[PDB]
């Protein structure tokens, strides 16, 4: 019968674009469309990457549209194409001529059945579905994001980069009322790819194992890492193997006001506050596994 | 030859209904669409409202849109019906199958010429156009606003009501780099409708003036006014008349954060802060010359 | 309160230029959008001419859309632009990205009353609408064409131009079930401009009565004519002041498969056959009181 | 990669059907959506139909959308439900909110590859999107089809049904310049299925494999058949294993004007005409070699 509907939002960006790999390699989901954000870089190249994204995987019949160019109330901060590493495709085909918001919307209108949204980069297209499409909240499943830390941050003492490039769109996507699974910093630092899984991967052997062997190698080349984490593919990894991952519902808001504190997404863990779980957290990977998962899955393109 | 374009989103409301009105009474017009926001009242009355209104004024042509049902962050706040005194027919016709933002959208692409937004509820469906749709910036002419005050607020000590209920969608305008007009309570405090004035409305003697007059007798049944400030079609009235108004370009910038400040239009009156004008702000009217407006307006109902 | 709404499909064409400046100048009627059909230039000439005339008008907020390139069922014959003799400015606007059918069900979609379809060209757009759209035709209040004749045709022996170029479109139009108002030869061989009256509109003084009397002039320079029938304009005559006519209902067919008579529309207008009237066909007018009618009206543009 | 994109255009009908089931478990085609012609029941059943059979076959996600009520020029004429013999599932999800063409239009625009039409019913819907479409003719590869017979008919002395019941359609398709791939009467008649071969798919097990045979049994229960023509499933068929049949090109008019011949797809197989070629049209196939395929295709829904 037919698979899982994904809608996927990200900005391209390495680890997205594993993602949008070990996505693609995977029949149980029917990616239903790809929008960028704006984050790893500015809203031109996340677009151009996951055109170029498409086209070395074949997947032209994907429809992809460019969306918001900055986030809701701050200016944008990016962290030269944002896919450095390996030599890629120039797209063959162009994205749709609409916005993310409106190909989302689309999607969710079309759609039979309530589709599950995956968003690996700042939460900004989400945020605008949501609050623009309140007559569309039945028809989202749930949220998947790749962003926040229970624990510390990666780009302010407190804050993970996605949801610091835009905490008001995180915070209304946490406020929704739509089932929220987060793949925060506390998961995505344990899932480390090693060089010899790269070296693994590599020995896969196929055109698209050796591009993601080179995307993992180019960012590789304080925080005690044994190899780099890979973020986004957490997402996709949890909707195709959830006993993966140990998760827990929690009450999470996000800090968009704080002096020292803004993008911070603050979890009631210990159920310190009366406020009802909003979420859920994943707070541990078997990592070994979600590496078999991605050698497994990129067999897909032998 | 054509008229000059406007997008009209409102919440009606006695003066926003009032603003409709004038609007539909002035051929230097074109009013492409009228959006409901939520303020005054909840979405499902402001866009009833709208369609009422529409329906009293044969202007059944001009197509309609509800859209957000809340703030972009915040929970709703409103001021039964919304329109309460007049009897009232009705709707006639059906909202469009789309929402605000939609309508919004489809007539900035269909323009062949920048359009004119006037805004006289919460910004909310406003700061989602502008944040959804970056490509249509250059068809908004300016966004013509009623809220916010330079002076003391109606709503709290700080705040005026429609910058209140979404502040965050206040400063997203205000920030967008599109030329704001802002009539400020500043100026609508000066607006004020005598008695005597109401009796004037009455005495043209159309069915529209007179449901305008009961419109503004049943709002009137600390501030020291003589009599009820008309907010909303002082935006109408400063498209149609500038030449009644004072107004002075300024830095305005919405308070978002503060604890006891949320939604206060903070006015840089006295260039204290090195910030580049972002907005006209109303300053005085000749109250005599406003009513003047609204009586020779109500003629084209006779 | 709001006008007569009105879709203009035509393929200008003096007289269709003459129909729409006519229109235009009367605010009974709200002309929702014009469309271009194939016939008396190319697709890409009668786009073009709309754009001019609106452009010329005054009229870019009136959204334009071209049409079928080609007959439904045969190629293109035509009658160097189209619109010879006035110079014309260049277009300041673009048509709508999207065909002429599309913006017509768009209309149909949004309105809140019943729409009348002019058409002085070919059928053939109005024919892919009424059978795209079987959803709409309730939304259809009649269709005013100019075409045809109970007489002898203009283009072959038994058939006019319009028909000619397109009798499976005319035919569709005429089973449609949709009240069908015909303003064939019979009447528009009578609507003869004089030299006289081209004078008249001259001596009226404006740009646009200018360019009525060049676009006369430069078509005048067997039939037994006095002065040059002006066709088109007699579909928004017949909307504005239906008295000018005389109009009978009669079964009207469209001949697709003669050998001789291809074109032909057969008016049954003796009651000779059992078929119920589905047209109403004008048989005459008052020539000076449409004159004066298109004199009157050219005062709107002082 | 992605698969060979097609949209099927249908009147179920039980070979349809039979086609659609062929189509769904075939991962070499990526079936984009589904429209229902009308022809063999009226539109309202056959949009139903399309729906259970998408039902049974759990792809709720192909998009769906009932077209045309009836042909171009011609009164409808029908082959209770249009489905009989199975116990079908009432549809468990909705059809698009727009018309075949419209879903068509979107499809084609939305693509990043040239779409290939498979249109086994009257071609009314296929007829509409050429005509109202030409914009999008680089964006169809070719139309397959069932229907005409380069021999004697199956409705008319002369003509097959589907073309029947919408010459004017079809004659518009193979006038459209567009690749057109015809299986007519003179392959489909030899695509019999014996009852050996239903037995076969009944032994296949599953539960659709025992649908289809159910289909075949009842329609079943002077011609000099062994086994009943299964007529659209060549069209898919053709596009999985050419290999099995013998196709040639020549030219093909459709009849619409003749006293006995309406309906007929006139084939020029001994080149006594001027006239090119316009489609491919099979005249043999491997019957075998079809159930064989079948059979196998069968297996996909164990
Ligand atoms: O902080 C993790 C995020 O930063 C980006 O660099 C990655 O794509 C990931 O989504
Ligand atoms: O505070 C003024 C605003 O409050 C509302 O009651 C009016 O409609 C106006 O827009
Ligand atoms: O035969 C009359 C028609 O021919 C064209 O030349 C005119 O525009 C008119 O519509
Ligand atoms: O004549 C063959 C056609 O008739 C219909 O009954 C079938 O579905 C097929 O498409
Ligand atoms: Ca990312
Ligand atoms: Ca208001
Ligand atoms: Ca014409
Ligand atoms: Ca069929």
């Amino acid at each position: 019968g037919s698979a899982l509907p994904i809608l996927l939002d990200c900005d391209p960006g390495h680890d997205d674009a594993i993602a949008i790999v070990l996505a693609l390699a995977s029949p149980e989901l029917d990616v239903k469309a790809i929008t960028s954000s704006a984050g790893n870089q500015t809203p031109e190249k996340t677009l151009r990457n996951v055109l170029r994204m498409l086209t070395l995987l074949n997947r032209t019949d994907i429809p992809v549209a460019g969306g918001a160019v900055k986030p809701l109330m701050r200016e944008l901060i990016i962290a030269e194409s944002g896919l450095d590493g390996p030599a890629l495709p120039e797209p063959t085909f162009a994205p749709q001529n609409c916005t993310a918001v409106e190909l989302m919307a689309k999607t969710l209108r079309e759609s039979a059945e309530p589709v599950t949204i995956v968003s690996t980069g700042p939460q900004t297209n989400v945020a605008l579905l949501l609050n623009s499409h309140p007559e569309l909240h039945s028809k989202i499943a749930r949220i998947v994001i790749m962003g926040g830390a229970m624990g510390l941050g990666n780009w302010t003492p407190a804050a993970e980069f996605n949801i610091y490039v835009d905490p008001e769109a995180a915070e209304i996507v946490f406020q929704s009322g739509i089932p929220v699974v987060m793949a925060g910093l506390d998961v995505t630092h344990k899932a480390q790819i090693h060089v010899e899984d790269t070296e693994r991967f590599r020995a896969i052997g196929n055109p698209v194992s050796t591009i993601v062997a080179e995307l993992l190698d180019f960012f590789l080349e304080k925080w005690g890492f044994v190899g780099a984490p890979l973020h986004d593919p957490c997402t996709i990894a949890w909707l195709l193997k959830p006993e993966l991952f140990t998760s827990v519902e929690r009450w999470v808001g996000v800090e968009t006001q704080g002096k020292y504190t803004q993008g911070m997404t603050v979890v009631d863990y210990y159920y310190l506050t009366g406020n009802k779980p909003n979420a859920t957290v994943m707070v541990d990977v078997d990592r070994q596994g979600f590496v078999d998962l991605l050698a497994d899955r990129l067999k897909f393109y032998a």
